[PDB]
């Protein structure tokens, strides 16, 4: 069996600023550290950092008062933002900046009263921190998931009208629902493309090429990982069987048995350190050395602010 890596794959520039967010408040304030939910959607970043004394909630009024809290990488909603500032908590916050850019223009089509259409997941606290940007009672702000949805909405001023994305959607179905936009409302205003960020477009394409060369793809990352999902549902989709898996231990053998190709890859809120343990399973299993693909390569970091470091 050969093992096959994607390429990128695994910790984005906006997760690692997170979680070093995280880890430097530990060292800097001592444990506690309260952060406003999953500082990224994967359980063993999760549940290291809770040993090491931080503690995830979902609610302000959980924070006890001269607390320290960090808001998640997902971002937050203006209420919630509002909510922590009034109280006496030092606040840091982990919003990747490419959340921020997509919050920003929700608030300026707020102060406009002109509506806004969001394309994400019902429920995902990045859906739920971008709408939480818009409170304009004159204008409105909608949230649609498919081309069905598009087909059924209706807005009080399609000539004032924009839209943006969630960041981790799929590249292809996001497409779809954007040319229906256009359809029915001509003269929608968004950016060039989407707002789907480089990460999520790169893991996307290098499963691509991961699962036109293997016969099984495993994705490393948790169940609650939007962008992870998207790895794993685009693999199954080309026809491969695929996996989304939280570590090693996961694999069932029946997976891989006589497959003469595997690959792994990973979500963006992912440790290298799954996939290597991953990778040792696979051997164990029959399968050879780890071949990476050749891939598009990524060079954006994103510093922590100066009060971290
Ligand atoms: O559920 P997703 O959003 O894919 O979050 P995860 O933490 O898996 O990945 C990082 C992230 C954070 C913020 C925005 N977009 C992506
Ligand atoms: S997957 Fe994208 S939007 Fe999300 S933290 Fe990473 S770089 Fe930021």
């Amino acid at each position: 069996m050969q093992i096959l890596l994607a390429n990128p794959r695994g910790f984005c520039a906006g997760v690692d600023r997170a979680i070093s967010i995280v880890e430097n408040a530990l060292a800097i304030y001592g444990a506690p550290i309260y952060v406003r939910h999953e500082v990224v959607h994967n359980r063993y970043v999760v549940d290291s950092l809770r040993e090491r004394g931080a503690i995830f909630i979902e609610q302000i009024s959980e924070v006890p008062d001269g607390a320290i809290l960090i808001f998640s990488a997902h971002g937050v909603s203006q209420a919630v933002r509002n909510e922590a500032k009034s109280r006496d908590l030092t606040v840091f916050d982990a919003t990747c900046p490419l959340v921020t850019k997509v919050h920003m223009e929700v608030a300026r089509a707020s102060r406009r009263g002109e509506e806004s259409i969001l394309i994400g997941h019902a429920g995902h606290p990045e859906v739920e921190g971008t709408m939480g940007q818009y409170s304009n009672p004159e204008g409105g702000m909608y949230l649609v998931e498919s081309p069905d949805d598009v087909w059924k909405l209706t807005v009080k001023n399609e000539e004032k009208l924009s839209f943006m994305t969630q960041t981790t959607l799929s590249v292809d179905d996001t497409s779809d629902v954007i040319d229906a936009l256009r359809k029915r409302f001509p003269k929608i205003v968004g950016p060039r493309k989407d707002d789907i960020c480089y990460a999520t477009t790169n893991r996307q394409e290098a499963v691509r090429a991961l699962a036109e060369q293997a016969e099984v793809v495993l994705v490393v990352g948790s169940k609650n990982s939007s962008n992870s999902n998207r790895l794993a549902e685009l693999a199954q989709r080309m026809g491969k069987r695929a996996f989304l898996i939280d570590d090693a231990k996961d694999i069932q053998e029946e997976w891989v048995k006589e497959v003469k190709c595997v690959g792994v890859t990973a979500g963006a809120s992912a440790p290298d350190i799954l996939v290597q343990n991953v990778v040792a399973r696979l051997q164990q299993l029959g399968g050879g050395e780890a071949i990476p693909l050749e891939g598009r390569e990524e060079n954006i970091v994103f510093e922590v602010p100066k009060e971290l470091r």
